[PDB]
């Protein structure tokens, strides 16, 4: 009975000097990511498993699979987008 | 070897009325992530399980237990608090 519907955010339009930007911040959302779990006694483990704790994925951000990182980018755009939709101007400072 | 190092972002001022929309913001980003795994053949489970592609986080965002809502809002904040840090102004319109 549970069909996802995200909202389509296809035409909303962020600076491209932010888009530019979306490797420092998925980067550091993946930091965060990673200390909470290492926190939590989480440890770098070629295959995921819950007992053990381990995680693939627990390794510095450059060093992810490419897929991962795009996955990782495109989260942080997707939530910037949205609060552009939500009605928020987001430009570059001087 | 490997220690993160997460941007301190305590001190990021967002506008209050952005913050008050994180449940919003979250329960989209979450959208987005269930019907991603979802298309991979991903389905509800009790028990996570890699092997029959079963997740309980795969249920409509309001049912999420409450401190898996709590982390999603707090990692939106973080990502717009980054931008903030980035050198841009996010106001409302
Ligand atoms: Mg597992």
């Amino acid at each position: 009975d549970y069909i996802p519907e995200p909202m389509d955010l296809s035409l909303v339009d962020l600076p491209e000097s932010l888009i530019q930007l979306s490797e420092r911040i998925a980067e550091n959302v993946h930091e965060v990511w990673a200390k909470a779990r290492i926190d939590e006694g989480w440890t770098y483990g070629e295959k995921r498993d819950d007992i053990h704790k381990k995680h693939p994925c627990l390794v510095p951000y450059d060093e992810l699979p490419e897929e991962e990182k795009e996955y990782d980018r495109n989260t942080a755009m997707n939530t910037i987008k949205m609060v552009k939709k939500l009605g928020f101007r987001i430009e570059k400072e001087d």
